[PDB]
């Protein structure tokens, strides 16, 4: 059974670390790493795989990533390019995949999935405990959205769909391979598009959780997450006129209580992200807010000369989501930085009324805001 | 919507609040209550109907318990004669089912139940919160014996699988009612019953959840639920040898934080337990232990001498259990006893390994105990 | 015993509720109510007093607010009136100290200090749970400052120094209202007044606890709290150079889980606070900056063009705080702006760094920077 | 500064890491380590002593414990030798003391208590978080005690008064040295005799709280703690006539949270303590009940048959403890096992009605308890 590691800027010793842990799993049957680029890191690991691949028996070797899509080259020219390897060049009945940065990885990761796999599902997918103010893409944007165009299927209830750490048999990888759509998702998207696709086609999923597991992503304002939340949206949005079968055979792990060090651990700089609200206005982004609801409208305008957002609640925030929906152009600065901003302003509106009343109140909001969106949807 | 009311020696003040609150509800056009026999509380019920009848302007009728099945009579016999009367009196498209006693009870159960039945589904249960020392049956007995059965299915993950507080739809009531298993079933094994047949002929289950549990029951030694015990174990054993399907949609609201009462409560006189244990022996009972691991005969033997528990853990209860399958006798005195005693030391070894750990562990412990049984079960 | 209710725009009901309640005590032979104005919520306790004193047979008397100190007219001529009254015209031993608006006054209130000040004790303080984001005068201003300055002392150590809930014997509201700085101390400063010299005198002192807090004033900007800041601050700024021994007998009753919505609970408007931080400058503030270390200059001018508080720490408020006791003028408009901006600062990055870790961080935090600052201030 | 390690039957690879630690240390001017034979283990750190005092430069020397006391040669002969040692043969001016299989030890226990001294503390003393079924002789023997006898004073206020782990200046330990009493008390009852006298005396205390840490002891019934129960009882008993000044100057560390493998920990064997209960009954401990109130005899004769301990409430204990105070007769083999059932039962009523609630109802119980103690015996 393959097990993938996509690869890029990371530090080679925690990569090879989880390379290593790997390759000795009784059963994993090979490993590949794929890199973005010919840089040190790829290097590096191109001089140790030789040498793994010995102490351990199982062959290990290192690709750069093919440009199979039409996108920014991304994560998904990556996922997909494991995916042509798997098929075309194997003949292997399972493949995982790893971020690679994860340090807190280790055997019980791959024997569960595996485990599962047994029961006989086409997927599973790891989901981990993550922090309050942590995972505003997976809400806000993946999930609500999800509840919004698809309230009655199963989308909205998978733990994490952005998640790149997941097992899927063969006929699974072969379809979505196929699927052109999933192809030309170069970027930050994939993930979406794996996890739609895979509902749609009526492919069973089980969950994995992991009790304590996550790399701490870096301390910055939500700026740094700017590139994955706008491709993210575009991936959502390119698939609002699909249609899904509610029926789907679907199963998730308990989890485990949430450490406390993850449910005190803060996501961002809100200082940062304040600041970054008033700056790289224009007057198309003004003149695009008119499409908005008043309150939203009026709101955001105010960030031209200081940081607003108790407007965007919840309810502002839906209204907001599907008039996105229907405007939002990929690719057009002056709509991705509207985006941006208008999703900042419910990250922080989030953080002060819900994040802020603690880690529990946190959990049980999110759950119960999918709740509520799954429900305003079903009714219209 | 029909809405019944199954009592019996109740406080009449507090079963007739419940009554009011469901006929004043616009969603709510019949109330049902029924009881065993005319007696003083009986007869509360029926000369408040016609006041009720005019302020809500709802009609409210009050029946006797038939003997409808074959068993003890008792809790079936009630939800199946409302079964009747809803089908055969009446033409409503939903009935509901809540318990008499419940002093939690507000409108907001009733219209929860009823937009949960608007996306479609056939059956809405609702669920609680409950003390790590509460529901040792639900869990030890009807959970679990899903789990070891079935592991592949729905079964093991309905939350109250004996909870008495639910609606059904027409169809799934009359699917009910005509089924001779849950005819037959006039006694505690009555809810095992919906909840076992609904997941065979494929029902679509929502699970509700109420944020404020039921009312607790009487703090006393594990003797008061020796009936409920066997009945529901019997159940279990009539259905051992059916087949049940993979598929069965499955859904349920998202649990909130239990409330601070609940957590911190003692399900059981563990004194009187203990003492419970070392009475009501026969010889008979000594020599039917032979038939169970021998950890398990010498570990129950002790207890004519001392109260002994330790020796009865998670696997050693699984192995217990697979004898009960095969070999318990409902109705023979010694089988219910010994099932009785067996119960006991499985309660107080889950209680001081697990229940005084604090009731966070408690809950985590027994979603992956459902976990490890399936697993075992599957791979066997 | 005298149980006093200092009184503004209150709900009439609200105090009258807690004027019978302790008017119906046995313990309690007199109420007095102070007010400073004959308005219509004056007239309404007066017009009553007689029917109260009536069913309790306990008189009930309402007196108007002397001018008996030199600051601003406020809760010190008002406290200091009622010391006035207990001494001179009457004979009691004790007396007590209730805010009106506290809706969660139940006898139980009376009670515990009374049978705390039976032990012997010369003061009993009430102290409450609070939540991360209240008590932020208390923490970073009152304590905060004791910490400083008298760190081998009690002072800091007392939990509520700002509550006005208490009870003193009869010697020790005659040795305060004899004292010349509490006297003068006609403004919210006479809390910190009272705490400072019971403290400094030897004044054994308990901390009751009542389980269910305060009622909770409105959700506003910090804004509000702007002349209880820096009337607080001169209160220890006038402080500064007293000396104070190292023994006087001090306990406190253990605290109780703090409910709920206390942990859950936001203590101010972010937004709005944010907002505050740019207004009101004057070039003069801007120059009075120059007085401070170089991070908190360039940090609060920041403020004029947008929100920035990361800068101040915990170890820069320190040193802001040396700074403004040196150099802070009480009544000069422009120190007090700046003091407020500067608090506000701090508020802000407690807020966003420790706040918003979860209650349990909070608190940690909280009796851990007492720690931090007592120890500098010793070495040194 | 010199530091203790009394050790007996450790895995010496733990105590010589806890030695190598100390050595290493700026602040640490020797090291001495008293054992209790000429064991293997003693043998081991003879040979070991050399290595440790070339490498660090800090010279450290091994010696037997010397008969000093009239009871068991326990604990007591083993500190007060490293007293004599201190006083007699070096002339350092601080002594600490740590227990030897402390596998959590740290270079923050030894800096956090010289630095505490700085503030001119003659006592420093160290206290972690305990589990809710640990510590039941500090809680029900030693703190209970000190709580009906010395209310008023600063006695029971103290966390861990059974505690091994503190540090004393030259004058504190020469006092101790000199004091009859202590020397005397050779067996496990000197931890109380150093807390007794050093309060009695008005040395001020401060309490060092630790983060997290303790060697969880072994998992057994409450018979391995019997030894220590009869003499720390004892030690109290002996002390039961003597006068306490109120005054002496205690400050403690704030607690930082329980981590959660503490509170989820079980302090001993629930089956074995039943048991145990049952066993070594005696005519004379059933005659010598008679003076005991009339539940705790009808109580404790039961167990005779089957365990009993419901009827040990809060109260009975209390009334249970005068009697023992005024009876008890240390070394008398029936009075010592009376006092062993007695409260064993306390111990097994608390478990079930206290502990088995959650942690933190534990914690609240506990200081509650103590509270109540105090004042029904300021009363009388
Ligand atoms: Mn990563
Ligand atoms: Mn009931
Ligand atoms: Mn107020
Ligand atoms: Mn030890």
């Amino acid at each position: 059974s393959l097990v993938v590691f996509p690869f890029k800027h990371e530090h080679p010793e925690v990569l090879l670390h989880n390379v290593r842990v790997a390759a000795a799993h009784p059963r994993v049957h090979e490993v590949l790493c794929i890199g973005y680029e010919r840089d040190q890191t790829y290097e590096a690991v191109e001089r140790a795989a030789p040498e793994i691949s010995r102490a351990t028996g199982t062959p290990v070797s290192v690709r750069l990533q093919e440009r199979l899509g039409t996108l920014r080259p991304g994560k998904g020219d990556g996922m997909n390019t494991a995916l042509r390897y798997f098929l075309e060049e194997t003949q292997w009945e399972r493949i995982h995949f790893y971020d690679a940065d994860i340090t807190s990885f280790g055997p019980d990761w791959i024997t569960k999935a595996e485990e599962a796999a047994d029961f006989g599902y086409g997927l599973v997918r790891h989901y981990f405990p993550r922090a309050s103010t942590d995972a505003m893409i997976t809400w806000m944007i993946t999930r609500t959205g999800f509840a919004l165009l698809w309230p009655h299927t199963e989308l909205s209830w998978i733990e994490q769909p952005l998640g790149g750490e997941l097992l899927m048999r063969r006929e699974v990888a072969a379809m979505l391979y196929e699927d052109e759509r999933v192809r030309r998702r170069s970027d930050w998207g994939i993930d979406t598009l794996y996890t739609f696709v895979t509902v749609q086609q009526g492919v069973s999923i089980y969950e994995c959780y992991i009790p304590e597991g996550k790399a701490h992503r870096l301390y910055g304002g939500l700026d740094d997450l700017r590139t994955m939340l706008v491709e993210c949206f575009a991936a959502i949005q390119s698939l609002q006129h699909e249609v899904v079968g509610q029926p789907a055979i679907h199963r998730q792990e308990h989890p485990h209580r949430v450490p406390v060090h993850i449910a005190e651990r803060v996501g961002y700089d809100v200082e940062a992200t304040l600041h970054r609200l008033m700056q790289h206005w224009t007057p198309r982004q003004v003149e695009l807010l008119e499409l908005f609801t008043t309150p939203v409208r009026e709101g955001l305008r105010t960030c031209q000369r200081r940081p607003a957002f108790n407007f965007m609640d919840e309810m502002a925030w839906a209204a907001t989501y599907h008039v996105l929906l229907e405007h939002f152009q990929p690719g057009d600065p002056d709509w991705e930085e509207l985006l941006f901003k208008l999703w900042t302003t419910r990250v922080l509106n989030y953080t002060m009324t819900v994040a802020l009343r603690g880690y529990d109140y946190a959990q049980q909001y999110l759950y119960r805001m999918l709740g509520r969106y799954r429900y305003q949807a079903a009714l219209e």
